[PDB]
């Protein structure tokens, strides 16, 4: 199942726009340094994978086959917790 | 009502841009633990999670924004955008902005 | 005159793009308990204020617009953030264009 | 050079997508906030033009207080030709 | 690889939608300091620099946002976002997150 974070895909005709669907996760409360150095996946990927998880899951039961014009936004929220918040429009295509 | 935060719907012309519609809501204050106040606080409002919380939330904004866009006159809201920010004293708020349209 | 959040106008041609255009407010203070102070301004709710600092920062906006001889705003955002020790700025941007 | 926050320019094809550009300004210790923003705009211009653009696309503006008194703006945007 | 803030290549059809991509790089609180050189006013991120004081952490992000997609078997990433945010005891994050096609 396609999920982008553009407005369609490309050679695909929207049957009908869903909804919008969403899914969060919180984190737990010179030197520049990459979310992947001295590790396979970038320390994020947990949070940013719940997250989408619970966005597909939730579109998958409004009967969506695709997500469009997802946004991910990030906010330091409780005492020092990382919320990672997925947003997209849930389609049939 | 069509609700997109696409830039447009594919198979309809917009007939016309009505205006540009928000919707805010604020979380409610922690009571204790992961225990969160109602976001909506007169009779009914039921306490919870923080992530039950900030649904709600972003549920009235949301609910808030379509309701201008009906009172405009519109079939259609595209351009959706979410947006999150903590502010006076740890409470999230939940701001939703788009396009109100006719299809 | 359209102003839009999408990336453009349907069935209607830019003839020209003038400029990015930007309108902000910030939100008044906090007065007491769930009162904030009006950005014959009136006092209310922090979400009361904070849609009259959001109206404040979008006319301005259009108005920068105006001036510079367009009559539509395209790819219109808004943005928050806290500053000055709590107190929500609001800045609205957008695609200055002539239809 | 046409700047824009759309994703796309009106009888004018982009035949180039050169790099995402970024300027930034950093401001403290409203007015003062436009002329950040000129800058960081500016800073990015600089680059589209010294990358061989001569169009910037889907231009967006963040804000982020990066301690407290201290307000930056970036801009990011798409350096193309047309 | 076509890396752009738009939502498609003017000119090339997209072929395969591949997975969503994020790169991320963080920028330690002792350094941040060394970009507080607003003492005086507004400055821009290139003075008395080449290069932009964030362009080094951005280019991380960038890096392993392409790395990515480049391993996925994508030629292009459309509809970048790039994200800031303040984490733990002042250090900043950049954020990037875009879409992996194949054109």
């Amino acid at each position: 199942m396609i999920v982008t974070t553009t407005s369609g895909i490309q050679g695909k005709e929207i049957i009908e726009y869903i909804d919008i669907v969403n899914g969060e996760a919180i984190m737990g409360a010179r030197d520049v340094v990459g979310g992947r150095a001295g590790s396979y996946e970038s320390k994020l990927k947990e949070a940013r994978d719940i997250a989408m998880d619970e966005m597909k899951e939730l579109a998958k039961q409004k009967g969506a086959n695709a997500i469009v014009g997802v946004d991910v936004d990030y906010e330091v929220v409780r005492d020092g917790m990382l919320m990672v918040a997925v947003s997209g429009t849930a389609v049939r295509i």
